[PDB]
DNA sequence: GCGATTTCAAGGTGAAATCGCCACG
DNA sequence: CGTGGCGATTTCACCTTGAAATCGC
């Protein structure tokens, strides 16, 4: 029951969950402490998309997943909002694929992040400060890309790029403004 | 013409030497020289977009080169108003009645009128996007700098989640 | 009351620190 | 001798677990 993520136990606890069954009975029907088919659930819920980030899942603690499946609800739960956050801690994220340490570390670090900046970009979201997260960062000075969500108004800037790319930019923002 | 005799003249003034000489080293009326290099200074990139500069004016010059202020002065804020009307532009060039003088006319006419609203959005320029009908729904794109970009404001979260995901590729393509 | 959840004490575990044993100048 | 090497051991800090206390209706 373990080769596999205690996720994958909730895979299964879930399907059960789902045809009508409660956990004192799942536990029962498997031989699981009514206390694990918590657990297996309560991680088997952890947000996909932050789950996804990691190298090893498996190192995964379901503590971290807890407070993983936290971050999740406590940050809208909602696509818009994970997507972003991505976004932001990305760039240090894989910054950490450079850099060494075991996958005891690393895990210890990739969440520090989605903890850290999904408490940062939360501090703008009450208190409704635009939040800015830079699409690409270039080694250069003057040249950037980046989004800047202020509320429920958006922007994409760009400086100093090429001609290519508002072309391209320009082309397809307005067909797809033509889409919907 | 008077723009090409100040190009011309221009060369001379980088050449090192002053109006009053090269108004001599052209028999020209040193008040022409002025003139000339006045014009030689409106905007290439709509001087241009005249069919026929044999019909603008001094005073066309002279206006285009406002035009070109009152809007920074930057290539690409040019580019946004000559997308902006160039269909307009092939659009008169099609046009057969009316004469070169009226062509001339029309066109800068238009050009004026670009230079007015995408800087009363604003220095920067503002071309809408798209119109909604309400007071604070909006898609917009903005120039201004050799930096542009693409506000919106109050639209679906879908909508957010494509362009968000589209605009993605489109730079991780380039940038690679 | 009654599931579901968290708490508690009792085991695991791995990474890092220490230890053993050795072989070499 | 005095050392450095390096595979095995032990430490130590964090896990997981079931049971039983606790929660939250």
């Amino acid at each position: 029951a373990l080769q596999h993520s205690i996720r994958e136990i909730g895979l299964r606890l879930m399907r059960m969950k789902n045809d009508g069954m409660s956990q004192k009975d799942i536990a029962a029907k498997e031989g699981l402490s009514q206390a694990k088919v918590t657990r297996a659930l309560q991680a088997a819920s952890a947000p996909e998309e932050l789950v996804a980030l990691f190298p090893v899942q498996s190192e995964l603690t379901f503590s971290d997943y807890k407070t993983l499946c936290a971050v999740g609800d406590e940050m809208g739960n909602k696509n818009l909002e994970f997507d972003q956050l991505i976004q932001n801690i990305s760039p240090e994220i894989n910054d950490i694929l450079s850099i060494e340490m075991a996958e005891d570390e690393v895990k210890n670090k990739i969440l520090r992040l989605i903890t850290k900046e999904a408490s940062l970009l939360t501090d703008k979201g009450s208190k409704d400060k635009s939040v800015v997260t830079e699409l690409w960062k270039f080694e250069d000075k003057d040249r950037f890309a980046r989004k800047r969500v202020k509320g429920r108004a958006f922007s994409y800037e760009f400086n100093r790029l090429s001609k290519e790319l508002q072309e391209e930019l320009d082309r397809m923002i307005g067909h797809i403004l033509r889409k919907s």
